[PDB]
């Protein structure tokens, strides 16, 4: 059936206790959710964020910092989340399929997304990394050589380079895998961030939504699915205005962006993706709901079309 | 022409600068012996270990070890070090390559091994896994719920279990990879150690030889490459009786094997592995040298056989 590209979330996979445990039980339950897609006849293309996950990790390499045990670059802590939650990912899948007797193979690929090296996101670190720290503690850390950015109410958290995708290197064995009915899992962390014709890696860390925008293209999948904590993007929230989307075009959706309704931090991202996808091709839409949401399935929440 | 199964040392790569700019720099070099290989028309099914890796890594989850930011248990660590490693490797290979002409596809699979729960080697840790410490250090460490054991010569270094491989199972996908003519890098690390149907990931570290052994049977590879700094397997090295073995069979290693000519640290999993391989099936053989001749390639040293 339809090919769809789904973008888990980093921090929706740790979204509270930070052990392996915790984060592989929280993927058993999104597996099962994934899985009931799969019953409907769907291709899965799954991809998925690591925001917490590179940060935790990023300071475990700072911890031990030596000549003797070196601190890995950014680009290869990205390489590494994917390994980890590619591997937790897969095994929570494969769990899932078994007790639902559906007989798939699932694989994670290492992905390397090149960006262009003159992009203006290496001159603004925005990706929110890692744990919040006091103000106190991001002074701390600030002076060692990094930028941080304060979160209203939380803290504050590392920010780093979000450069653009270009290009999916491994999307032609991606594609392979996926004509050869195999669940894949690719773009771990937003992919490793690669520059050059000689793959170059840089330190950043790409958008997952994004990356699975551009996967999504070279896949040439049906449906971009963007991940949201609610069913239903909603508009002026705790106004007399709120409103939910459901059914709305891109011109639609431009009208509202252009109205700053959409906050540059999350919301911002999810409807420019969601746009672009839908721009690339002719017949193409774009779903941005819960992940609970697609559990359930029928006539599903926010599409964006144009056509 | 014929699949090889080719295993990678993580000593080798990470043989003196533990740096990741080191290490990426000695898999440029591996990358293009491996590339000649190819330029011969050999199929390449590339693994790695991770001995020296999984240490360092294993050390920085202990150096921030917190609630907040949690220790990633050994199977954990693995997948990362797949992650890490892998994308190295890739990356060079895809370097090696463009730089040859040739255009092939390079790819990374995330690789879960089945082992049994009742391994005798979950109670014999063996592994020599990180940096070589002194026996103060080793005491410091060793009362942590850690076991240590002596090189004699540089130190110590903490022990892990290393069960043996019994099933792949990412090796359907592997196998269509390879079909497909793209050089797939799998087993990394010896691969996520994982018992049972359910897959429940276990902390121990797989041999990468024995669990490329595996690879090999279950891909149908032609020739299994076991990798020493050597070209050719000497018996009485530095006594008047060094002999190249050059041409083997199973029962002359056997014999040679009887009488504790091969370390068992090193050279005796290595011979054990050959044998191993060549008994499963009747045209099947394995090679022991340095990748540096393979290299240059013609007639190549040790080459187990019975047939």
């Amino acid at each position: 059936g339809k090919k769809m590209v789904v973008a888990l979330g980093g921090n929706a996979i740790l979204s509270n206790d930070a052990s392996a445990h915790a984060q592989q039980q929280a993927l058993v339950q999104t597996s099962a959710y994934l899985v009931h897609l799969i019953k409907q006849g769907h291709r899965l293309i799954v991809s998925h964020g690591n925001g917490p996950q590179v940060g935790n990790l990023l300071l475990q390499q700072q911890a031990a910092d030596s000549e003797k045990n070196p601190a890995m670059p950014l680009d290869t802590c990205v390489a590494m989340t994917q390994g980890s939650i590619g591997y937790w990912l897969s095994n929570a899948l494969n769990q899932e399929l078994n007790k639902a007797g559906i007989k798939k193979q699932v694989a994670t690929v290492l992905t390397q997304v090149v960006v262009d090296p003159a992009d203006e996101a290496f001159k603004n670190p925005t990706k929110p990394i890692g744990p919040f720290l006091t103000e106190a503690e991001a002074k701390e850390a600030m002076q060692a050589g990094a930028i941080f950015k304060e979160d209203a109410g939380r803290g504050w958290r590392k920010v780093v380079p979000s450069p653009k995708p270009i290009d999916i290197h491994e999307a032609e064995t991606i594609n392979t895998l996926i004509k050869n009915d195999i669940i894949t899992i690719s773009c771990g962390g937003g992919g490793i961030p690669v520059v050059g014709q000689e793959l170059k890696g840089v330190e950043a860390v790409i958008d997952k939504d994004f990356a699975s925008e551009k996967l999504a293209e070279l896949v040439d999948a049906d449906a971009l699915v963007i991940l949201t904590g609610v069913d239903y993007v909603c508009i002026n929230y705790g106004k007399p205005d709120e409103k939910q989307l459901t059914n709305v075009t891109v011109a639609e959706l431009e009208e509202y962006k252009q109205a700053g309704h959409f906050a540059p931090g999350s919301m911002l991202p999810k409807i420019e993706a969601a746009i672009q996808f839908v721009e690339s091709q002719p017949n193409k839409q774009a779903i941005i709901t819960s992940l609970e949401n697609l559990g359930s399935m029928s006539g599903d929440e926010i599409v964006g079309t144009v056509v």
